[PDB]
């Protein structure tokens, strides 16, 4: 009806490519030709609509039509950096209005990935030498050239890579890439070191919900630096702030990073953002470690069995929001020894709080023990203080003697063992020695009643004596 297109997007390249198959073939005749008439004769196709066309263009290995289509593509896309600041302005979509221009950016990321199969792939005879109905898309190989010029896919990649390396500006870098880096062997971006890959990087970093899928790259890509010993420098980054909560990959984090922790080694240069941060997560390492010790208990009990109905009453409230909440609160098998353990590494001084503590610990180690001890109540007593006294550097002011020692001669009265043993125990525990003479000095006035029926005079101060003069502390 007299219809007619001057320019045609995609009618002349499907005809010229009816002639490369018939008459011109790309890469033996007439390249720089092609190439000039792919501008020139074929400028009207520019942009190309993903169709059959497109279809017959993939069987040919040519792609500077690609490149340089795209190139006016982008011409006829963004007039005037519209692109740009398309990712650069970063999430607006959420409206009718947001989600307009993907299409045809989508649909050549989808294409590419189903180009790049099509094209890696070969033919009907290369996967299987006899041919039925032919996949549409697949290269196919015959009366390839005697000299092993056959395999022109190769330099394909080498062509097509140096145009990626190789570029006035981004557009074919950056932009088409989406669907292809993300997807199954592709190699260009990671040997590429655009010095745009880093604001990507920490673009997509920002969201949590989109570093996951990258997480993994997100730490080595994000920098292009070995980052040899950086320690908090994507723990900032890291997402929830999770040093302390799980405690089923924390760990295997502070071991793997702890075995070689340089303290005083002047590794990274701000002590302030690095140094006092990794101090922290040394402190939160402890504090994991020790709420781990309570979970592995709690949840091997076999008197608490299965935990559906005590431990969500805690951990959705608060899974780890502070160590004390679980320390001195969230605990329902009644622990104690948490209670203490958190006073000490969150400090708090209460002459009459550290002192309740040691004798509510105290009481919970005889009380377990009486249900469950390994050989003597001292012995599991001696078990339990030095792990407590092991995980925690003894500090001089948050160990007393006058609160242990009442406790100590509570346990010789209660349960009658070899004096040189009990203080085996104290003694093994690293227990101040000046402290415990001047102890055992004031407590020994008045005859209170934990020194009393003067067990240790027995013998302890002979066996005290050359046990001494053999050796210290002991």
């Amino acid at each position: 009806p007299l219809l007619y297109s001057t320019d045609d997007a995609i009618c002349s390249k499907a005809n010229e490519l009816l002639q490369r198959s018939r008459q011109v073939q790309n890469k033996t005749e007439k390249e720089r030709m092609l190439r000039e008439s792919l501008k020139e004769y074929q400028k009207i196709s520019n942009q190309v609509d993903l169709s059959n066309v497109c279809a017959q263009y993939r069987q040919v290995r040519f792609y500077e039509g690609v490149v340089e289509l795209s190139l006016t593509a982008a011409e006829k896309k963004d007039p005037q950096g519209l692109g740009l600041h398309f990712y650069k302005h970063g999430e607006p979509e959420e409206d009718i209005v947001g989600l307009q221009a993907f299409q045809e950016r989508l649909n050549s990321y989808k294409c590419i990935t189903d180009t790049l199969q099509e094209l890696v792939n070969q033919s009907k005879a290369a996967p299987q030498s006899p041919s039925v109905p032919k996949k549409p898309g697949p290269p196919v190989l015959s009366s390839d050239p005697n000299m092993l010029s056959n395999e022109e896919a190769g330099h394909h990649f080498e062509q097509m890579l140096k145009l990626s390396q190789r570029s006035k500006d981004e557009l074919f870098s950056i932009a088409l890439y989406n669907w292809l880096i993300q997807v199954d062997l592709a190699d260009k971006l990671l040997q590429v070191a655009s010095p745009f890959l880093e604001p990507h990087l920490v673009r997509m970093a920002k969201v949590d919900q989109n570093r996951v899928r990258y997480m993994d790259l997100l730490w080595r890509y994000y920098e292009k630096n070995r980052s040899f010993s950086n320690a908090a420098r994507v723990l900032s980054r890291l997402a929830d702030m999770h040093s302390t909560e799980i405690s089923l990959q924390q760990r295997l984090e502070y071991i793997a990073r702890a075995i070689l922790s340089a303290k005083s080694s002047t590794a990274i240069s701000s002590i302030a953002a690095d140094g006092e941060f990794l101090h922290e997560l040394e402190e939160k390492m402890e504090v994991a470690r020790i709420q781990l010790q309570i979970q592995e208990t709690l949840q091997r009990q076999y008197s608490h069995h299965s935990s559906v109905q005590d431990a969500v009453s805690q951990l959705d409230s608060e899974l780890m929001d502070i160590t004390k909440l679980y320390g001195e609160f969230a605990d329902p098998f009644k622990l104690a020894e948490c209670k203490l353990a958190i006073i000490h590494c969150a400090g708090y001084s209460d002459p009459i709080l550290v002192q309740t503590l040691w004798q509510d610990i105290i009481e919970k180690e005889l009380s377990d023990s009486v249900t469950l001890s390994s050989s003597d109540r001292m012995h599991a007593l001696s078990l339990k203080i030095v792990l407590l006294g092991k995980i925690y550097a003894g500090t001089p002011r948050f160990f007393p003697l006058d609160f242990i020692v009442q406790f100590l001669e509570q346990q010789v009265c209660t349960l009658n063992w070899d004096v040189g043993f009990v203080i085996q125990t104290m003694n093994e525990i690293g227990v101040p020695l000046p402290r415990l003479l001047e102890v055992y000095d004031q407590l020994f006035k008045s005859r209170d009643p934990f020194w009393n029926r003067m067990k240790k005079p027995l013998h302890l101060l002979d066996c005290i004596h050359v046990l001494l003069i053999r050796y210290v502390e002991n």
